[PDB]
């Protein structure tokens, strides 16, 4: 039974768009559906994020906060001031005031959302140190979510999370292959890369760098740009957090909060070969990652980074072994999940036979009962003991 009221919030990964996005396709559900309104439609109160796919952990976080509770995207003065981008992002008018006023909530988030949330849940409870110091440094104003002390966040979980970052930005050609991913999954939504759109479609909400498609310009040109522009070269990207030297400098101070649970989600969807260790892509995987990113992920090895016979079961996208919970430069433990779920400690919930894209309904699986698995996890959820 329902020991708590607190509604879910979800959150993509290093591509994701708003409900009113890509003609409405939605991110959470994808050719299956709408995640969200069956929750809802089942007594869940769920709403949904949209924050930059392309943007470090940091930025979206503070854009996750401002969508939230309302106001102006901060990304704090210190920040701002060592990567080079604007202090002030876009305005948002808040999701749940509710939260101002004492109100929790559950963050779902898939991929890359997966460290957003944890980065979210860090900085509300303890802030930011080096954006503190700054501030009084200079005597400049401090975003609230930096000075720590927020009770916002209940639960955190995370769906085919990169917590030990992917083996995926290794490829030699992952600039050129990423960008095709990102094609692949607007092709997925029925949108075109070489038409030249005149309409919105896909904000990618690069404000923070002043990036952004112009009128007419196809994803292909637009992409060609971004991949020469500072949110792909620079450290302050998903890029380099995705990475598994980004992901442990992110897991270095981004902790489990003891107030908070959190469940991990792993998934795979590969076989391991014969004469081999390596892994290989099932029948069924989407076919981008099948015939790009699984053969890579399966075989590619690195001693210096730690890239074993471990880390080549994967989902398409993601490295298996990196999807329980961080633990490269972490101090979180990482339980298997026995029946009772307990604060401040990951809850591995299991690993599923899934692919990155099935897991959210953007890849067809008849075999995958994504309601049933949404729909389960969100009575999990409203059982937790606040
Ligand atoms: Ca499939
Ligand atoms: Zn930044």
């Amino acid at each position: 039974s329902r020991a708590n009221d607190a509604p879910i919030v979800l959150l993509h990964g290093f591509t994701g768009w708003g409900r009113e996005e890509m003609f409405g396709f939605k991110y959470w559900g994808g050719v299956r559906g709408d995640i969200e309104q069956w929750l809802n439609d089942n007594g869940y109160r769920t709403y949904t994020l949209a924050v930059g796919p392309l943007s470090s952990n940091w930025d979206r976080a503070c854009e996750a906060y401002a969508q939230l509770v309302g106001g102006t995207v901060d990304y704090g003065a210190a920040h701002a001031a060592k990567h080079g981008h604007a202090r002030f992002g876009r305005t948002y008018p808040g999701l749940l005031p509710e939260l101002k006023r004492g109100g929790r909530i559950h963050i779902i988030a898939h991929s890359q959302g997966g460290q957003t949330a944890r980065m979210l849940v860090s900085l509300l409870e303890n802030g930011s140190q080096e954006e503190r110091e700054y501030a009084k440094a200079h005597n400049v104003s401090l975003s609230p979510l930096f000075e720590g002390g927020h009770h916002f966040v209940l639960s955190v979980t995370t769906i085919a999370t990169p917590h030990d970052g992917t083996t995926l930005v290794n490829m030699v050609d992952f600039t050129d292959r990423f960008f095709d991913l990102q094609k692949a999954v607007l092709e997925a939504a029925a949108v075109a890369s070489n038409a030249p759109y005149t309409s919105e479609i896909y904000d990618f909400k690069l404000d923070q760098w002043g990036l952004r498609r112009e009128p007419g310009e196809s994803f292909d040109h637009y992409f060609e740009r971004l991949k020469r522009s500072p949110v792909w070269t620079s450290t302050d990207t998903a890029r380099y957090d995705l990475s598994v030297p980004g992901a442990e400098t992110l897991n270095r101070w981004v902790k489990a909060s003891p107030n908070t649970y959190y469940l991990s989600f792993s998934t795979e969807r590969t076989y391991r070969g014969a004469l081999t260790g390596n892994y290989y892509p099932e029948l069924g995987m989407n076919a981008f990652s099948a015939i790009v990113c699984a053969p890579f992920l399966g075989s590619y090895r690195n001693a210096a980074l730690g890239i074993d016979s471990h880390w080549l079961e994967n989902d398409g996208i993601v490295n298996t072994i990196s999807m329980n919970g961080p633990k490269r430069g972490s101090s979180d433990r990482i339980v298997p999940y026995d029946g009772a779920l307990k604060k401040g400690v990951w809850n591995d919930m299991g690993t599923y036979n899934v692919d990155h894209l099935e897991i959210i309904g953007v890849d067809p699986n008849p075999s995958f009962d994504i309601r049933a698995f949404y729909l389960r996890l969100a009575e999990q959820l409203a059982s937790l003991r606040p």
